[PDB]
């Protein structure tokens, strides 16, 4: 008996949580949950592994999205049905800008919509823009730990032009931000995106990014 | 090891050239069990791979995970490993009043409501299934006296708005998809799923054979809810059909 | 007095026929009709020349479509209003694949929609796919006479990229399949497409293709 | 012989540079009869060509057949033969309440609801008629006291769904064209036809002159049905107008 | 107190005028008005400067459109609300055709729709065609003063392919015709476009073009 | 002189790298007056430029005129003159019931309903504002206790149909925009304007910083009409905010 079709969760499981951190894989979910108090694994069905934890005494959810905009759309929709209104995504990616060094942190203000799923929420002309408060929290959290931060646009497609985006200032590439940002920005949900640069130390970069997204969640509670 | 995500080497396939590709890795073992000498090869994320034997020949069973992006990764890596024939199998809901639970659907082509398929071919190109695979699937279904429907499937990048569901958080659908289900229905589309566009398009445009069969476990256009047992029985029948079709494609 | 705007035919003229073979020109119509019993010319208005014949005692219609998707759409719509539910197209074309030899037979599973008329029936994302039963009948008919058959995708445009389609496995080019297939597949009508390869013997190739489409009709009655 | 489909040689035209291009080959003889020394040149499929003399100069009358694809073949081959001025003539229905049967329409430009025109120019390019041809047609119509309407025509690749007709086998229209007639009507579009987009676009983008005139023989927005005689009279008037315009374009 | 949002005019100000000449800038407005009788400046707000004058005893309006389709759409809409039904645009541009000499006059029959604003009035497939009567008046007016005239297509975009348009017979480039023509042709308003070629004498060319548009207005009253 | 339209030389800016860019040139003087040593630089068409001093550093105030095309000219020429930070300021109407007159809006990104922005980047690219500019604007608004709304703005190439207004000459809206306002409203769009798409897109794609703030002087979704005084007060507050944000961006 679940209130949702895929996550296998019930309203009561979130214990009032209104904020969820949504990484791409289950292993990262555990890492994120482990940084908080009272970490507990709630469920695991297909790409969707969900844990629950507490930040400053407040319940927070951590759930994997799977690969690409399609899987992400399912996780975000169902989590929203469960009461979540703030989504913070964290990941690791490469950089396409020479001035960006490995170990730096990227906070996405908006994404180039090169995917298919974002179109199921709004026409292409609509901006895949991140929530101002979430973006602010991510930037302050990164600064609170002395991380070198770059704030700007990310390219988001369904594949795992090139010099074009680089010439337009695009920082990096990934596959879920366009769907996540568009979904939330066009449905009254708050969303933020942060990523550790692992290529253009890897585990350290992931750790620092995991810490930043958790500290940002704390500023958002 | 030869492929990143799947974590497999070409030697692992033992020369297999045909793979049954279910969506859920938890269904791989069951499908493989129907055949001889079933052995687990790997399991990373939602990519579980098992190898088995069908009539003396090695066969692969590998999960794709959810969505076109995840599917493209699985398909391309399997192709790199020598797989040239892909048989998609799963369960689905139907959007036609005459299609009942327990029935089986064999997809001839899919409406491309996705993004990943666009990376392998322009929208003008048809997400069509291979004739031999489709034939094998249809004949296999008939061999077990299953009520079969052969037609178009709508392959969507989302489970909710692209399938015009309003029972959601926002309760709204973007203009582009408003009234789209009624349209597909009037055009004879049998059901919605989320991986076929990518699988069929990339296979049809790269000289690879692909087909897809699915058992109906629910029909949103019917008031009567599905039976708990009839649904489980449908899953078993679908697996039986895909394996039987594989035998004819070896 | 006609029940249709262009064909100049009445419901009674089909004598219950529910299947029509639709070549592009009047000369081919005669050739096709001649292979069957009780061949009789029903009408001829502009691009639309229609004959009636009998296969295994059942009435079958043969009607020319004219050039391109626009003319074809008229012939298919009006024939459908007259009771036809199964359409088999036969033609001769060139091949763009090295492995395809002159004299071979091409059975189309689906077409690349590079035309304009198919869009008047369904959005581009909808597949211009042939009916499974019709495709099966064409393949078996070709095999029944020992014809070397290729089954796959055909490119269909309004003109009488190149290496692109060839790289994607496209077998040949023509101008009516996209409209025909899309029209029928999106309106509950059954349609099939077969073509004799005359370039990459010509009259023999047309004859063999004409025989195949007639034998396929027989398997569809 | 110099051209495949038309089956004509350049010598056959005797230097003609202007051609009247009706849609139906059965109307070619009649149009040519209005002029001097009418002679049949060829007849293949729906491509009938006749040559005649207007004020001492050779003129061509050639049918295009139905649809843009067929029209493009006729136009390009005639262009290869030296034709640089094309005058489209025919009969049509109207979609404006104020336009009555017997009236004549002169098209300044067409809405491009086709595919063939896209092969000669991007959709952004206007399917506009040549000013001199349009002027000639308008003045010719006035010379015979005909009620003339000069404006936009909608050129569709289909006779049914693109013209939003519901009296069909399916009785349905694809989303894209649902409510399209009301839209064109509110925008001042006079009528629907199926060849102008291709003719005007390819001529305007290749330095060739083209115009189009048509007599109204029916109006789907009016309850009153057309007279059997008034319709025949309209065809004759339209032919008279196109020939008179040709005289002014020599 | 104004009947419109931007022009700052009232119905009474036009004194029954049903025709307006719409150049791009205020300086040109004055020049045009000066050629007529009883010239009087009515208003000036932002890009919209309007004068009133009389031609053969009939009131005519002259109003600047500003730059591009967006500003033009505002001026045309509001002038139409005020009673204007005929719009004649005059400007100066360069030529992209070798056979076109400086000092020649260009009368636009239709425009290539490379802008954004025309789409807010009709889908791209709709022709940005000029009114036949207006085009005729401009051609006759140019001839009445012995000006060498070219009649054809103009490219209209939002920026201040190249060999493509030139190969397709495009005479020149500008930024307002597409919006103006489409707007009027799809809303029952009459519109014409004339331009003096100043590059491929400048003041003389502008003068001759100004005279032509005024003489065309006279033939349209 | 170095730039055509603006009629300015680089020396005129005295090294200024930040410019406040209002739409109306009649508002330039007022904005500049808030700062020290205000001086008029030039005035051509709707391009009025004034230079001033903020905390010892030279600042520019330049009008853009109406529409994306006009704005692109102003922005590119200012960029050529060394401007790397652009602060858009003005007044606007709102389309959300909860947003009242007197409130201030800070735009994070805009829906691209224009054409000029397409010349600098594909539609897929977001017309997003610079984070530092947006932060500065938000904090400045808060420093004066203003009720602030931070979100998406719809940037349209037309004032009427693109903003789905029916109180017009034709009283009709093209299919594409029918019901579009309701759609934007349901998506959280705060208001409509006509220049942001171009400004944000070209700046975000060329390494330049841009932000936008606007005071609400009207709300078409509310029955109550705006006060004549409350509106003037709103304009002053908006100017105060943009200047204060500029101080934080020097």
């Amino acid at each position: 008996k679940s209130d949702v079709f895929h996550l296998g969760l019930t309203k009561n499981d979130l214990q009032g949580a209104t904020l969820a951190i949504v990484p791409g894989d289950p292993d990262r979910v555990e890492k994120i949950a482990a940084l908080m108090d009272k970490p507990v694994k709630l469920a695991s069905h297909r790409e969707f592994t969900t844990w629950r934890a507490e930040l400053d005494g407040k319940p927070v959810i951590v759930c994997s999205t799977g690969i690409g905009g399609p899987s992400t759309s399912i996780a975000v929709e169902e989590l929203a049905q469960l009461g979540i209104r703030t989504f913070l995504r964290i990941g690791t990616t490469g950089a396409i800008q020479p001035h960006i060094n490995v170990g730096d942190v990227l906070v996405t203000t908006a994404s180039v919509r090169l995917d298919g799923a974002s179109l199921h929420f709004a026409p292409l002309e609509f901006p895949a823009v991140a929530d101002f408060e979430c973006t602010t929290a991510l930037v302050e959290a990164a600064k609170s730990i002395g991380a070198t931060t770059h704030v700007g646009v990310t390219a988001s497609s369904d594949t795992f032009s090139m010099e074009e985006w680089q010439a337009m200032g695009v920082m990096n590439y990934e596959m879920e931000s366009a769907t996540l940002l568009t979904m939330c920005a066009s449905q009254g949900l708050r969303a933020g995106m942060v990523a550790g640069v692992i290529v253009n130390t890897m585990k350290q970069t992931e750790s620092h990014a995991v810490k930043i997204v958790v500290e940002a969640a704390r500023r958002l509670l």
